[PDB]
């Protein structure tokens, strides 16, 4: 049985444009919500987003390259190149054939679809750009960073909504184990802070309309929740084989050792009442990893602060674990803090998971001021919560048409 | 010993028919599904022709009022979807909905609808777009929507993997069938992209041919007058079984997966490795997985997508990995010389074709092979459909934008 484990990690999100200042921020309960500047947002019902600062394309590629790939795509390389230069991983003629990437986004490349529509309209099909299509659909993150980099193992991009980066790190690591790939470059990015993005879930009153205090807009779990506060940004881990790893001496921030799927098979946007699709998943993934709910230290909800969403999601977390397990887990959604980075969400949070391992200190829920009731399961409130012999940890991802995801790490 | 994974349902969506015994019988017979597009104005666009579905009633396979919140790529896959898992009988109930899962994609997904959004936002403001703007038009919803309408709550995924989708998502369930996370899965792959914005966006890149004037013969896979590919819409799903679990229940098994291989070119954003060494990696790969040599594959159905330079990387490719096939006795031949290259769902819809031609023991054609380019080395089967005998493996490649491959290996059972 061929184990898996992480090697790398690489991550842009509203909090930090690195894993160790994301971190360090998200322990220290800072928001990265803020107002939307880049267009205008007057008719918008909603006018603020976690914002991914401070990002120059020119760092680490051509102007000239860079026309060629939306910002969803720019986002995911440099994520990607982040994880691969933390793991250190040598690419070579030898193992370039072992080496692939499991990338993708929930949506793609919303602002150069726009900009595309608009040339059509305004100037006909001759002013389309010639790489509209390479510019904006979902497999080019995987696509770009596998030609530029030399990776010529599996090369795949799963896209399912809200739980893309935690499908794709799963699958990576099952490709892993299955003998297809040495290593795997592997998450999901999204850059849908766009005006076509923002009215398509505005008209869907799917988005929180907090305008006047965007860092208190999400809330999971608080009574006064209005819906999920939309971010930006990538997250990807680089995945080995454990022997392969052992073998180089590598750091090994954790072990993948469970990874569950299903799906709610209810509703479109809404999740099943009794939360049972979210623990089919939780159930299958701790059948994986041969582990029960009392060896579960904390779960990274999917909490992304709608009212029906994230209580249906602690009503599976609690059968999943049982009564021993909830009783001694932490749960907390860091989308308090972020936003829902919607296909970069599951893999950003996966690397929170993993860090939450690393460190022995598990991140807050924000703003859960007021609480609803009859949760009975430990939120970890307002600020961080040291832990003591953690060795297991679980990040959930549930997204729209009701897709479900976990995946359980294991402390090394 | 493996858990073993074969085929038990299958639907399909497809410019030559829309249902898989009506488009294998036009396959066979040559017939193309080429036509002029119809639905907007294309006086502008240097291609003015598609592969189109024809005479699609959604309400055959769902109601009006699922429909509506739809893409029509989604319905196409609902549609195929739907059909795949009525030829396969396979019951839904309480106690097994958690062991049937789904995992079909697109390569673009809901463009006419982004359209659509788009226009409504410059024209009169965000408030008038479409709330169901996201889910009728984001690739994953076919999976999602399928799910939701029959109850199946195993795994739910979506791979999304340009011209390589329909075939991901079909290895992909069968690995996660032999793993143990399912023991069905409605898989594949649908598109529509027949749209303004995506005849568009394929023209500014050259990538399709102009033949204006004669559209059937348009797509030529091999060919020396060939100018780039022709787009066409559908939809193929399979669905997938564990084979103890499917003679348990008493099963139609038309094939068995055998094989699944994948890379990646890591050579340029459109055009594919000109030693075609990418897509032999991905078939390698996959005649190891089924432990089998070229001897044994009777029939790959290629990629063949008709352009320049893909057409004869490929050829390389396949002789690269299997050794018979420059002795032909493999035969290989691209379906998209009648059907154009369907995108997201060609890969499914090819592999539905490679099973067919195991069942019926008989290979479709490329069409319009009229002067192939020199030094291929391969039997194309050019014009007109061969009949085989004793074949018990076939092959089904695609080769996606961003170098992404894959191969799939069935066999007879």
């Amino acid at each position: 049985k061929r184990r898996v484990v992480v090697t790398g990690m690489g991550m842009l999100s509203p909090v930090g444009n690195t894993v160790e200042s994301s971190w360090k921020a998200l322990l220290a309960g800072q928001s990265g919500i803020v107002n939307i500047e880049h267009f205008d947002t007057t008719n918008f019902s909603t006018r603020f987003a976690g914002l991914v600062k401070g990002f120059d394309c020119e760092q680490y590629m051509s102007k000239k390259d860079a026309r060629k790939m939306d910002l969803f795509i720019q986002y995911g390389i440099a994520a990607g190149i982040q994880a691969l230069e933390d793991s250190g991983l040598e690419v070579n003629e030898e193992n370039a054939a072992r080496i692939g990437v499991a990338i993708g986004s929930g949506i793609g490349g919303l602002e150069l679809i726009e900009t595309g529509h608009q040339a059509l309209i305004e100037k006909g099909p001759r002013k389309v750009s010639p790489f509209f299509v390479p510019s904006t659909i979902v497999n080019m993150i995987a696509g770009n960073l596998s030609i530029m980099r030399g990776l010529r193992g599996p090369n795949i991009a799963i896209s399912t909504a809200c739980t893309t980066g935690l499908h794709n790190i799963g699958h990576a690591a099952r490709m892993i184990a299955y003998g297809d790939a040495d290593a795997m470059v592997a998450g999901g990015a999204e850059k849908a802070s766009t005006p076509l993005g923002m009215a398509g879930f505005g008209a869907a009153k799917a988005l929180s309309t907090r305008n006047d205090e965007p860092q208190k807009a999400s809330r999971p779990w608080d009574k006064d929740r209005d819906g999920f506060v939309l971010g930006d940004g990538a997250g990807i881990m680089v995945l080995e084989e454990y022997e392969h790893a052992k073998a180089r001496g590598a750091k090994i921030y954790a072990e993948v050792v469970g990874f569950g799927m299903s799906g709610d098979a209810y509703h479109m946007t809404s999740p099943s009442e009794d939360g049972s699709g979210g623990a089919l998943a939780m159930e299958a993934a701790m059948r994986d990893a041969g582990v029960t709910g009392e060896q579960i230290g904390y779960v990274n909800a999917h909490g992304t602060s709608t009212p029906a969403g994230d209580v249906a999601e602690v009503k599976g977390i609690k059968r999943a674990l049982g009564e021993a397990g909830t009783k001694q887990v932490l749960v907390s959604s860091t989308k308090s803090m972020t936003g829902h980075l919607l296909g970069a969400a599951g893999s950003v949070e996966a690397i929170i998971t993993v860090m939450s391992l690393v460190d022995q200190m598990v991140p807050p829920t924000i703003n859960l001021d007021n609480p609803e009731e009859g949760l009975g399961v430990d939120l970890v409130p307002h600020v961080a919560r040291k832990v003591e012999s953690m060795e297991y940890a679980m990040c959930n991802s549930f997204g729209f048409g009701g897709t479900n995801g976990s995946l359980i790490f294991k402390r090394m």
